[PDB]
């Protein structure tokens, strides 16, 4: 009709804006000029729509959108409509399988560009030169819950990278931890089965804390190692942005020169490495299940491109036995202490989809989708994994040509005698659509193997042994692992992951499985098993206290690299921080927060007891944000209060809930002038305690104090204080 | 190996027990002598486990479930292993296309009856006779969220019954409001979608607390009806047990000798109405995002089978322009104080499924699957239905043989002419597959209308009307009945109505939608709209202010079955209170409190501070459900605290926490001997408080006292000190 507004507020500014000032938009009309060879190839597929007619989907106008065709205007629908049986079979048709693992996740287009040349050690294409760029696609995931379920559960992470390479698509599917639950693919359907909602009733969703995980961890002691790492914070991450990417099986990378190096693939956030604690998580689950997915696109949408580096663990063929574990155990990680990761390239997001459905929805990755220059190991996990994609994705995407949806499609020349199948969308005009073949002289054409732009041909691993469906006994050690890592990790780091435990074996309904779980942990380390055993009400027995630790890894009895904490990494850009207005606001105090935070590319969100805007002291008028209840202080990494009338919300129940929720959760809290008049909510001593910026005014070193609180993430010396409290 | 433990506790009684007094599971294993019709009839399909070898599924024996065949034990996996391949294959192809509206739900078997013959009036052979029963198979859902999204969020919930009767199926597909958003079925798409995750990024997940959902409303009036029901408290129930079912159509019941009558069906819950308070429910989303799917099952498991009685109301032909809404128009209600709902029969849910994919995920219902004695009217949106759920079911369900999935057989016969179609079940044995033919001497055949088992034929309505795209002038009326609704309410529903839109409306990023919205509401009621705009900062224009309010509905300015509360109906049995223990509990507070809970039939929660047991001061041992975070006051009714050394956990954060959660959520709370000193934690009131029992001990008085506040449901006059209360 013409239903916009007048000023054009409708639309969001095609540029950088930070977290809530403009409405999310497409990629393509957010950040038009942000481009890629990938981003440029999806130009044939995408469709606009500002001043096109209405039409059905064979390209007839559609007059009236608004009715069905009936006898008379109170009379029945006519079959004869063919535009309402259009528009609503394609809606009834619009769903698609979800994906049977990680069908919740979040996706972005980036680039990757190496440091240097590793043509040394390998020949692919993408790793040859620095100045060769790789369009990429990630999408990172959670794995238990459906596409419905929360962001913010306790759940591994997917992190899956499409590199639209020169000499074809190269996926590397990895997870957020080093290690995988279990060692064989046969039985991945028991552990996700185990994992998943129970079948009889479908509960519950986006959680492990259930009978059948831990009954299944109980009798199956290779899981764990990944355990540990769910129990503990690395389970609930901040942000995608903030936490490890890792390939978890040793992969080979193969040398013009036909050498094969063993490598296992790491993601280091450049953000730093940071999550969220249990309660928040949880709670947050429930106050905004797209806090992730939003938190992504917001940052890209701000400017703030997640970025990664990529770096990989190298081991020469010659050491394949020179450690404890084995190098094909996808349970086992490799030290960092042992083995460095030696910096390999960056990958920057800068640019979301434009429809999540199209991109997102229906991105298939594949760890079998190796180039030239990689290979596979005997892993036998990764070996599984091989036929599995393949296969889920010929009905999750209704057929074989998949790689003929716009985001799968790789940007480099694909020709073969494939022919049909659901769906095809090339039209072949080859004469031949076999090989050998002299009707079209053999084109498409095999290519050897040679040192760029050669044909695949595998590493000529030596094979020996007799059919089998045997364990290899070299993966048959189970507590090394999660032994040093729960030693690698802070003590309140440890702490969490006593509560992890004993939160989720507390929602298991048959106690002799928390007890079997308890003794499974002795096996780990006394003070862990006990801890955990103290807060479901079990007592050791004393053979379960003369379990002996199990022995170190390599020698090493910690490595801090396992840690999330323990070794400082953290960075302040695309955090943010909750301002909590007053209707009379000290505007000196405003600048000064204000200035100071987005000089650190940290966002703001100004909040009240109610929508529109407040009046500072000197007449600024503020556009307020949210209201305290409407954005929780869960989705904030800090909160700030300044001078004011603030008798206007001191006896607001909200925003006093707002300090004790982000005291409770470790936040940094600064409080300016007559906003310390809300120590006494939190309990905090006249004489001030570390972790609450205090202050006359926000003008001298308040801000840059709590700009340093910040970069430390949590407060983690307020634990004990956070014991009591009522939040 | 790993075997269930030695006392047998793995498993849980086959007989009614409590929630979590047991583990859950499958129906037919719970309640083995719980049958019906249909139920035995899935006898055919069920498969047991016990004392079976495992096996693929050609039924060849497994020796090694662990491992994948590899050449060598650290070896390639072989393509010959077809056992992990077909265990992969049927892994990865486990997942089917969610609904596309009302994807999340919980279903469970019953049966109906009705009170006495409905000959009169219908000629359907369900209310034929009152000793006749009918199995019914029932859904319940949200509409927005997909499988995986959470219980308690704020939306319509869908109501969907399908009774298989000896004519055939009938199910009746309703919602708990007795109006839809939308007119025509042509819109559905477009309100489906602006109400849906937004397409670039699909967020928000079960929430219409976004910028396309409040665009479309305000353009779209006739949505306001349905909007009013979705803010109020009607928008987040308590359990499927506690809401009310409505078909929302005009239907027509159809007798013996022709005449039609129009009906509207209703289902009134026998538990009473009740329903959660926002913050509630917004944080049982994160807490327990299968908080109703869970209720359902275990009120089941206990013995307090959801029960609805079917009730209809009935319009004679000759009236059907007698109001002055029409009745074809489902934006519009019928007040009962118009048109009494006459009750009709009793449905009594008494089994939960088996297998909830097989039984929940593919149950198909349709609101065209009627039977003789019943038809449609022409709605134009009950018209546009017929079409799309047939439709939809050949994707989701794979194939047009969606009737032979188990939960889908109709009981009765079913004999035709059609044949194959993918995974076709039934192996035809006539000759013949087209009518009319000689070779099987016509048969089946066609059987004419008649008063008993008589062929379907459709009332005789007269068409009069030219073939247009026209909505009947007389939809054309959008605010009566949500001002209707409005003035029904009481006053603190009015309140949550007003908070509802005031929250949802924050959310709308683009401030001229919130704007158009209240100016929507200007046109219902002006007290409505200016408590919502003062919430968002907004002023009434002088306009807006002199907008003459809409009339009356046929002269009422109130109906009091609108509202939830407004008449008391409440109903305790199936209800559960949280009893906050301490390592001394009074004995004598424990049996005064169970017994008088166990004569209502209301449950209890045994909490504290951690798992295991504690011992009450007579040597009780008594186990602990969960701990005070594990199952927050979210989940229960009330919250009970009895004396014993109360020392134990006065300082408790997360026990004095839960009783301001309880508090802050109008939960009745009782406190017993020095469990009184709790009282200052909830900051309020000496001498006592309606909605706080208190006492020397818990006895008799003091349980009838949080019984009869437990009948109210909520303590609505602690509305106006909870604002202060920081929880
Ligand atoms: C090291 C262990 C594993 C890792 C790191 C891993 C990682 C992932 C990730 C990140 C995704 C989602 C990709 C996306 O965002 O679309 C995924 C999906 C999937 N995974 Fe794996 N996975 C592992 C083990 C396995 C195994 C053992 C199997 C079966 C043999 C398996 C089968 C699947 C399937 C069927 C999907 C769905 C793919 C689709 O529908 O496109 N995964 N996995
Ligand atoms: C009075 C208005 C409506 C009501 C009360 C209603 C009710 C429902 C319910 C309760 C379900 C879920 C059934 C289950 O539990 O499986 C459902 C699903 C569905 N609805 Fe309706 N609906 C309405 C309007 C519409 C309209 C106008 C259309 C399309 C023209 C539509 C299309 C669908 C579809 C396609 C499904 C999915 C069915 C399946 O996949 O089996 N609904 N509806």
């Amino acid at each position: 009709d013409s239903l916009a507004p007048e000023d054009g507020s409708h639309r969001p500014a095609a540029e950088p804006t930070p977290p809530g000032a403009q409405p999310t938009a497409p990629g393509s009309l957010k950040a038009p000029d942000t481009r890629n060879e990938k981003l440029n190839s999806l130009e044939d597929v995408r469709k606009g729509s500002e001043n096109y007619a209405l039409t059905t989907n064979q390209g007839v106008r559609i007059a009236d959108d608004q009715n069905s065709l009936r006898a008379g205007s109170r009379g029945p629908t006519l079959l004869e409509d063919f535009i309402l049986r259009e528009k609503i079979t394609h809606f009834d048709h619009e769903r698609i399988p979800e994906r049977i693992v990680n069908a919740r996740g979040s996706a972005a287009h980036g680039y990757f560009q190496p440091y240097k040349s590793l043509s040394d050690i390998t020949k692919a294409d993408f790793l040859s030169d620095p100045n060769k760029i790789t369009p990429v696609f990630v999408r990172f995931s959670t794995v238990q819950g459906g596409a419905g379920s929360a962001d913010t559960v306790r759940d591994i992470r997917g992190f899956a990278t499409k590199f639209y390479t020169e000499e074809g698509i190269f996926d590397l599917v990895g997870n957020n931890t080093p290690i995988f639950f279990i060692q064989d693919a046969h039985k991945f359907p028991d552990f996700v089965h185990a994992v998943k909602p129970e079948p009889h009733w479908a509960i519950p969703q986006g959680q492990s804390a259930h009978d059948t995980f831990w009954d299944y961890v109980s009798l199956q002691p290779e899981t764990l190692h990944n355990v540990m790492w769910a129990m503990s914070d690395r389970g609930i991450p901040r942000s995608y942005r903030t936490m490890e990417g890792f390939g978890i099986h040793t992969f080979r990378l193969i040398n013009a020169e036909g050498k094969a190096t063993f490598v296992r693939f790491h993601w280091k956030p450049l953000a730093g490495k940071a999550s969220l604690v249990w309660d928040e998580a949880q709670k947050l689950t429930g106050r905004d299940p797209d806090f992730h997915r939003r938190e992504l696109w917001e940052a890209i949408e701000a400017g703030d491109f997640p970025e990664y580096e990529l770096g990989f663990q190298l081991i020469p063929e010659e050491d394949e036995f020179k450690f404890d574990f084995d190098l094909l155990d996808p349970t086992k990680l490799i030290p960092e202490e042992l083995v460095p990761v030696q910096r390999v390239g960056k990958m920057v997001l800068n640019r979301n989809p434009d429809n999540f459905f199209a991109e997102n929805e229906q991105a298939a990755f594949h760890p079998g989708h190796i180039v030239p220059g990689l290979d596979f190991t005997n892993d036998p996990l990764l070996q599984g994994r091989l036929f599995s994609y393949t296969d889920t994705q010929i009905s999750r995407l209704g057929g074989p040509n998949f790689h003929e949806i716009p985001i799968n499609r790789p940007t480099c020349p694909y020709h073969n005698f494939q022919r049909d199948g659901m769906h095809r969308m090339g039209i072949d005009t080859n004469p031949a659509n076999y090989e050998p073949n002299s009707i079209n002289d053999n084109w498409p054409r095999e290519t050897p193997p040679g040192p760029k732009r050669g044909g695949f041909e595998s590493y000529q691993e030596r094979v020996e042994g007799n059919k089998v469906r045997e364990r290899s006994p070299s993966f048959g050690e189970y507590y090394s692992h999660p032994r040093l890592f729960w030693l690698s990790q802070t003590p309140f780091e440890q702490r969490h992951i006593v509560d992890g435990f004993s939160f989720e074996l507390s929602k298991v309904v048959r106690p002799y499985i928390r007890e079997r779980v308890v003794d499974q942990l002795a096996h780990i380390d006394l003070t862990l098993a006990q801890a955990v055993a103290k807060n479901l009400g079990i007592e050791l027995t004393d053979d379960q206290l003369n379990i002996t630790p199990p022995p170190d890894v390599n020698g090493l009895k910690k490595d801090p690299s396992l840690s999330l904490y323990a070794i400082p990494d953290g960075d302040v850009k695309g955090r943010v921080v909750a301002i909590l207005l007053n209707d009379e606001v000290r505007s000196a105090d405003l600048l000064a927060i204000l200035k100071a935070l987005k000089a650190k590319g940290v966002h703001a969100k100004l909040l009240y007891s109610r929508m529109g805007e407040v009046t500072a002291d000197d007449g600024t008028v503020l556009p307020i944000a949210a209201t305290f209840a409407g954005a929780p202080s869960l989705t904030v990494d800090a909160v700030i209060v300044p001078c004011g009338n603030i008798a206007d919300i001191a006896d607001n129940g909200d925003a006093n809930y707002y300090l004790m929720e982000a005291y409770k959760h470790l936040k940094p809290i600064a409080l300016a002038g007559d906003a310390r008049k809300f120590k006494a909510t939190i309990k905090i001593a006249d004489q001030g305690e570390e972790g609450i910026v205090e202050a006359d005014s926000a003008d001298g070193s308040f801000m840059d104090e709590l700009l340093t609180l910040m970069a430390a993430h949590r407060v983690w010396s307020r634990i004990p204080k956070i014991d009591k409290i009522p939040a």
